[PDB]
C-alpha cells in the first residue's frame, strides 16, 4: 500500500483548499486553509493552520487534527479524521470538524459550538 | 485577560498544561487523560493549538489537538476562555475522538463527539 | 439496582424542563420540552416531542432517542442518551443533541447543525 | 413540496421507508442499515419521528429515531428535505448513534456522530 502523506495541497467539492507543510518527526505541521464559504460578513482571508498526525505504530493510514486560526473571524475550527488510500487508489482526508464561535456571554455557550464533516481529495 | 496558560483540570480529573501563547497565538502543551477507551497504560501526551487573536477578545476561542501517545487516535478540542469579575477561568471546550480504523468502509463510526470543562488547577 | 425509567417531569442545571409519559411495549413515548433559552430570535413556546427507548436485553439502564418538533421555530432537535441509576442511586439522563436549523438555500447546509450536550434529573 | 415519504437509501446502500406524514409531523419508517459497530447480525428496524411544520416550509427541517433491533444502541438523525427545481430531493442529516455502557463512568465515550445524505427509490 501507498503510505497515506498529508503533505500538500488539497481541496474539497465546494472547492476550499488548504496546504499542509512538511510533517516532523514529532508529527507536527503547519499549512493554509482557504475556505470558499463562511458565517462570516466580511472577506475571507487565508488562515494558517497547525496540527499533529499520531505516528504511534507509524500507520500507513494514519489520523490526525488541526486547529484553523481563521483571521478574519473570531471563531476557531479543529478538524480530525484520518488519511486513507481510498478505493481507487487515491489519497482521501475523511475528516470532521467543531466550528466554535465566540459569544459574549457564557449563557450562550450551548449554541456556539457547529459539526460538520469534510472530505479531501490532492489538488 | 481570559489566559490559556496554566494548569487545568476537569471534574474527572485529567489535567492538562498549556504554555505560554506567542504573538501568533500558537501554544503547547500537555494532557494527562484519567481515562481511555483503549486498553493500553496512559501516558501523558503532547498537544498544540492556537488562540484565536481577531479583536484582541477578552475571551478568545481557542483549538488544540492532543497527540496520543498510547493509541492511534487524536482528539481536537475547541472552545472559549470565560473570565468572570473575580477573575475566575473557565474553558467550555467540545471535543472530537478520531479512532483509527483499518478500511475506509469503517469511517463511518470513526468519530466520538463530547464535552470538557475546565477549570484552573 | 432500581430500573431507570424515562417517564416522568425532568429538569437540567439551566431550568429547561421536559415531561415523558409512558412508554409503550414497542418502547414509544410522547413527552413535551420547555426550554428556558433559544437560538431563534423567535418567541419561545412549550413544544411536544416524541421518542422510543431501545428494549433489546431489556436493560435497566437502557438507551433512548427522540425528536424535539419546536413549535416557534422551523428547526428540529434530537437527543439521545442513556438512562443511568447513577453513583447516589439517582437517576440522570446523560444525552446528546444536534439542533438543525433551517437553511433558505441547500448551499448552507455545511452550517445549520449545532451540537450539546445536556444532562437531566428528576424535578 | 419536499416530502419525506417514501423509499431513500444512500451511497452505502442502507435504506429506509417513511411512511405519511401526519397532520402533527408525525410518521413512522424503518431503517434497514448495510453496516452495523456491532458483531450481532444486521435486522431490520422501525423509525419514528416528525417533519417542522412552522410556516408550512417548501423544505422543512425533521428529525428521527431508530430503534435498532440488533442492538442496544439507539441512533438519532436530523436535518433537512431539499428539493430542486426538477422536483429532484435529498435529505441532507447528522447523526448521533449512542451505544450503551455498563457504567456511568464511561459516558463520556458512548456516542459517535457522522452525517447520512439520502436520495429516492
Ligand atoms: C461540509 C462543508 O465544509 C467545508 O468545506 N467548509 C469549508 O471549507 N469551509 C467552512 C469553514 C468555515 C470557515 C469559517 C470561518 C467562520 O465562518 O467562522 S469550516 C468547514 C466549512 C461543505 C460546505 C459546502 C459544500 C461542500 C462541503 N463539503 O464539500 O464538505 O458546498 C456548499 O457548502
Ligand atoms: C466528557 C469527559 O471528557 C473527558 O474529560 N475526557 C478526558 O479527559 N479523557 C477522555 C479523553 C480520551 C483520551 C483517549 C485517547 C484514546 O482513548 O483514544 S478525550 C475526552 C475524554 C468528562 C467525563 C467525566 C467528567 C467530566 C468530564 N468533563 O468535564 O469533560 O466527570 C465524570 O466523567
Ligand atoms: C448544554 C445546554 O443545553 C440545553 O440546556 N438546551 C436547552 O435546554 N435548550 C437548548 C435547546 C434549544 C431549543 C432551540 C430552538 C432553536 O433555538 O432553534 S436544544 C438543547 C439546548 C445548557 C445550556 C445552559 C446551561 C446548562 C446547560 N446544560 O446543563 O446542559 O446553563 C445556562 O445555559
Ligand atoms: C456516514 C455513513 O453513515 C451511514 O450511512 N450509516 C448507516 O446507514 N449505517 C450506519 C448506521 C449503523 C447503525 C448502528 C446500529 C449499531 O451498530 O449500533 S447509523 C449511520 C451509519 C455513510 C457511510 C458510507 C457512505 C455514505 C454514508 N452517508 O451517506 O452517510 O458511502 C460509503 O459508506
Ligand atoms: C482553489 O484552488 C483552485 C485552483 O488553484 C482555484 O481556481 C480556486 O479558486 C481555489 N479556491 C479558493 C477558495 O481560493
Ligand atoms: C491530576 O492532578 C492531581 C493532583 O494534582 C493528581 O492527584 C491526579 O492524579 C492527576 N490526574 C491524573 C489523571 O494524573
Ligand atoms: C421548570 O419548572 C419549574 C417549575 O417546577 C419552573 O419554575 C421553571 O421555570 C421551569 N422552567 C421553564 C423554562 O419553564
Ligand atoms: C437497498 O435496496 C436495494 C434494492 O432496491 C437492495 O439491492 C439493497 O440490498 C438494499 N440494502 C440493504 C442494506 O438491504
Amino acid at each position: 500500500a501507498r503510505k497515506c502523506s498529508l503533505t500538500g495541497k488539497w481541496t474539497n467539492d465546494l472547492g476550499s483548499n488548504m496546504t499542509i507543510g512538511a510533517v516532523n518527526s514529532r508529527g507536527e505541521f503547519t499549512g493554509t486553509y482557504i475556505t470558499a464559504v463562511t458565517a462570516t460578513s466580511n472577506e475571507i482571508k487565508e488562515s494558517p493552520l497547525h496540527g499533529t498526525q499520531n505516528t504511534i505504530n507509524k500507520r500507513t493510514q494514519p489520523t490526525f487534527g488541526f486547529t484553523v486560526n481563521w483571521k478574519f473571524s473570531e471563531s476557531t475550527t479543529v478538524f480530525t479524521g484520518q488519511c486513507f488510500i481510498d478505493r481507487n487508489g487515491k489519497e482521501v482526508l475523511k475528516t470532521m470538524w467543531l466550528l466554535r464561535s465566540s459569544v459574549n456571554d457564557i449563557g450562550d455557550d450551548w449554541k456556539a459550538t457547529r459539526v460538520g464533516i469534510n472530505i479531501f481529495t490532492r489538488l
